């Protein structure tokens, strides 16, 4: 395992040192997107979570592609804010429910260390 909580006031400094091979040893699914919301990382435990397989879903969009059920004002209106401000730090429940059996989740979602890329942490409860 890579030893990272979830939720950890520090993360993006943490997994700025992460290769896709050591974003799949975290404890929780790790999505990273650029400013226009395609993917350009995608864990393995997201994977699991989901069904999607993490290698196919790469330069996807995830709000019109992936996941259609975030493109609401509760997700995807924040994401779209954050990058517009240049800041993002928000924690949330959702249900994913879109081609898979629905499953609530919490979701964090903040600005990386690099300039325009943005994580989206997920978890089961
Ligand atoms: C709703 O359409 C949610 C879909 C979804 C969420 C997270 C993923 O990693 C993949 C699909």
């Amino acid at each position: 395992m890579e030893h990272v909580a979830f939720g950890s006031e520090d993360i993006e400094n943490t997994l700025a040192k992460m290769d896709d091979g050591q974003l799949d040893g975290l404890a929780f699914g790790a999505i990273q997107l650029d400013g226009d919301g395609n993917i350009l990382q995608y864990n393995a435990a997201e994977g699991d979570i989901t069904g999607r397989d993490p290698k196919q879903v790469i330069g996807k969009n995830f709000f019109k592609d992936v996941a259609p059920c975030t493109d609401s004002p509760e997700f995807y209106g924040k994401f779209k804010e954050g990058v517009a401000s240049g800041n993002l730090n928000t924690m949330f429940e959702y249900t994913f429910d879109y081609q898979m059996t629905p499953t609530k989740v919490k979701v964090h979602m903040k600005k990386a260390l690099s300039g325009d890329s943005y994580w989206v942490f997920v978890k089961r409860v």
